């Protein structure tokens, strides 16, 4: 029968991790559009932009405009990324309903994409959580979680050890990222499994890259050890143009494909989501790396010759 | 430790499936230069063509000049694919090491492939091995095992009865083909399981398309209840022209990154593959679905900036 438990839940990512990385600008209204249409789709969180750099990412320097223009559903968490207590003050002002804090587990990492050490990008969120505890909720982010494009491995105690620094501040929801999609499916279960005995399953993420082919694969070996709470991307979008060789989350209709098929419940219409990646190309100008957009589902049946 | 029972035994097929579907023809000789430097990279067995209707695949009627011109390595099984008797007599006089015989679950996808009925596909299986058992050895694949793109889903009895015909036959080597990527893990590990129970470990082949994402998940999904055959074709190429929209086989530096990732052997050259990979957009005019040609693996790390 089905459980309480059973549910993954399905995170929307690709209005911040999607557009950050693509070559083209998308509008002001076009993001709002976006974003008002995934709020259609069953999402309990919506990653709508972030608060960084203009020189840094200049595709999301509209963040501002984009959250006061969106349609707020009352029961989606709208999120906006967020490096350092700037961040966090312009996302505040937006009315974003959540903060997500980023730092990388790798210092190289860390220093390429936030310019800081890992100590001082700390130092930021302990500013951030003494000025804003109370007035808004936050979530903690350790990337290169699984391992680094320029350092390679990434020792999983130093995780532990960031995963703890976010909780000693009281920040309990916690993502681990696959940023360039380094990640294998026991290395996820080792993980997964120690830091779900520091959280629960309602205050874990994961966060994947599809980089080298394993993105789902990830996903099942983490839901097989417990993790239900996932990032996605419409379309297979996605990247950090600050790690080398970046490339798409893994694409949200396939993810949903994935688990209505197996019979893992989610509360994504995966119809109607799959017609929405189909626009994708039209806005873009390219094609996107959805085998769901490209193929369409199982039932999809095709007339005889 | 490492057991003998863990390798899992990677099978190449870009020589048939992947370019049976490519849009442009590939030189005879440049056929034979790939197979040979397949041949350099560990594989037990590679399917080298098939000897079926120029009518039906125009880009494989060269396959007895390929398996006349090709370096047999003593320790490869060059398989060639085979419809009918005419067919296997041809592959006999080429010299081919196994007679892959092929028909579908799906009536409609057999009537449509083959030109004939399930039970005529059968009457020429039983034909061929009269004539030609113990002048070579033989493979059984059934198609459309998890799907079939103008029927949808698919007696799992139906399947069940269709492999225990081969074994009547004296064929106890199988394939199950997800045709048109249809499979699901729970589903693969189901049928996979009860077909282990009539033959075995060293006798069942897993041959997966990509079409929907879930490849390498209902791969591993076999592995974890003790399957270790698995089909796949390099740079991910692939598909067949009478099944609509099918596309890509698994990729075969995809599935072997996978193992070498996690831990299960191969014995197969995975720098090597890469390499070798790499060189298909130069011979196809086209790229193709390898998300290891594109990113590297992983210790393939990157400047500092
Ligand atoms: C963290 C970060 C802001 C540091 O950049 P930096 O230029 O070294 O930061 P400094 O504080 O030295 O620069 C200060 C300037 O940037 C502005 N700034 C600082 N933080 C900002 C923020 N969060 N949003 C917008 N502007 C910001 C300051 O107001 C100041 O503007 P000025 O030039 O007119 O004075 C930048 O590296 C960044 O945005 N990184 C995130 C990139 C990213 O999102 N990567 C992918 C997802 S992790
Ligand atoms: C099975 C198949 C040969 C039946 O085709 P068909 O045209 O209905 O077959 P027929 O026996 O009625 O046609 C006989 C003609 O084809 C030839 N032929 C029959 N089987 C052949 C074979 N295996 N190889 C080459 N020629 C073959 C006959 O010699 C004859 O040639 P002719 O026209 O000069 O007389 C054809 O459907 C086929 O090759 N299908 C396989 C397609 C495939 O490989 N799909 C992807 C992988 S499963
Ligand atoms: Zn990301
Ligand atoms: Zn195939």
């Amino acid at each position: 029968m089905t459980a309480f438990s059973d549910l993954l839940v399905v995170q929307e990512v690709s209005p911040r991790d999607g557009l950050q990385i693509e070559p083209t600008w998308v509008p002001t209204d076009k993001k709002i559009d976006l974003i008002n249409q995934l709020s259609t789709m069953g999402f309990s969180r919506i990653e709508a932009g972030s608060f960084v750099s203009p020189k840094a990412i200049p595709n999301l320097r509209d963040g501002e405009e984009v959250f006061t223009g969106i349609t707020r559903h009352k029961d989606i968490i709208y999120v906006g990324l967020i490096p350092n207590l700037k961040g966090a003050l312009r996302a505040v002002e937006a009315n974003a309903n959540e903060l997500n804090l980023v730092l990388s587990a790798s210092q190289t990492h860390n220093l390429a994409n936030m310019r800081m050490t890992k100590a001082q990008s700390f130092a930021g969120f302990t500013e951030i959580v003494e000025q804003l505890q109370g007035k808004t909720q936050f979530n903690g982010t350790v990337a290169t979680t699984f391992g680094c494009p320029f350092e390679g491995k990434i020792s999983e105690r130093e995780v532990f050890s960031l995963v703890e620094h976010y909780l000693k501040l009281g920040i309990h929801n916690i993502t681990l990222a696959d940023t360039t999609g380094m990640a294998n499916p026991v290395q996820v279960k080792r993980i997964v499994s120690h830091v779900l005995s520091l959280i629960s399953p309602e205050q874990l993420t994961l966060h994947f890259h599809n980089t080298r082919g394993l993105g789902l694969t990830n996903v099942l070996a983490a839901y097989e050890v417990g993790a239900r709470r996932f990032d996605a991307a419409l379309g297979g979008l996605g990247g950090c143009p600050f790690a080398p060789g970046a490339s798409g989350n893994i694409c949200t209709e396939d993810l949903v494909n994935m688990c209505e098929e197996i019979g893992i419940p989610t509360t994504i219409d995966l119809d109607a989501l799959i017609q929405l990646s189909r626009t994708l190309p039209a806005l873009l100008g390219h094609d996107t790396p959805s085998q769901l957009a490209k193929a369409g589902r199982n039932t999809d049946l095709h007339p005889i010759p």
